């Protein structure tokens, strides 16, 4: 379970005090929208790094399913092994945070479930009605993990350039609250 991670997290997420690791928590989550895109669903990514050094990525996809007839975005949130024998997923970055929000806007309603080091703090709830659809992750790396909690503009703005290449037409916001900066990314193909 996710307790392995936390006890070798290098192992999941890579190195925990070279900055590898840390950004890799904005990367790892951050390429489920850039998969909702590349699937013809996501227009608009944002990515705000938040003045306590937590990140929310939002995008305007179709949102996570929630099929509660253990909801799914609580399986893809907190199983690390999907059965059987590269990317180790988003289980891992949540297995990483103090806390984390996801908040899912889908088929006119709004979900959201809280988790403190991967462990749910309640179920997927419905809190709202909503017009939109989309996902958003709210995370705050744990200082108990990463030595280094502070993220690099750079570092995130070239990932962000590569990305956005990929996926013409798709504006990928880069917002940094400590600094008051913003970028959006958007490549014309
Ligand atoms: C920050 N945004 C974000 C984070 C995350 F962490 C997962 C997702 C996400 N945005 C998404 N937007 C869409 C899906 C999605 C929705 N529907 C499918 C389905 C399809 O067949 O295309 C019906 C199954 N796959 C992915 C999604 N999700 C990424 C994984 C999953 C799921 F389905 F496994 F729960 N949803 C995410
Ligand atoms: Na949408």
């Amino acid at each position: 379970g996710l307790d392995a991670v936390r006890k070798r997290p290098g192992m999941y997420i890579g190195d925990t005090d070279d900055g590898t690791g840390l950004h890799h928590m904005v990367f790892e989550v951050v390429d489920n929208s850039i998969d909702e895109a590349l699937a013809g669903y996501c227009s608009e990514i944002s990515i705000t790094i938040h003045t306590d050094e937590s990140i929310t990525v939002r995008d305007n996809g179709r949102g996570i399913p929630v099929d509660i007839h253990v909801s799914a975005a609580e399986v893809i949130m907190t199983v690390l092994h999907a059965g059987g024998k590269h990317g180790v997923g988003v289980s891992v970055v949540n297995a990483l945070s103090h806390e984390l929000r996801l908040t899912i806007r889908r088929h006119n309603k709004v979900w959201e479930q809280v988790y403190h080091h991967g462990v749910p703090q309640f179920p997927l709830r419905e809190v709202g009605e909503t017009d939109g659809s989309g996902t958003e992750v709210h995370f705050k790396p744990s200082p108990e993990t990463f030595s280094n909690i502070h993220f690099s503009w750079d570092i995130l703005a070239k990932r962000i350039r590569e990305l956005s290449f990929l996926n013409s037409g798709v504006g990928i916001l880069l917002r940094d609250e400590r600094t008051g900066k913003e970028e959006l990314f958007k490549y014309e193909g």
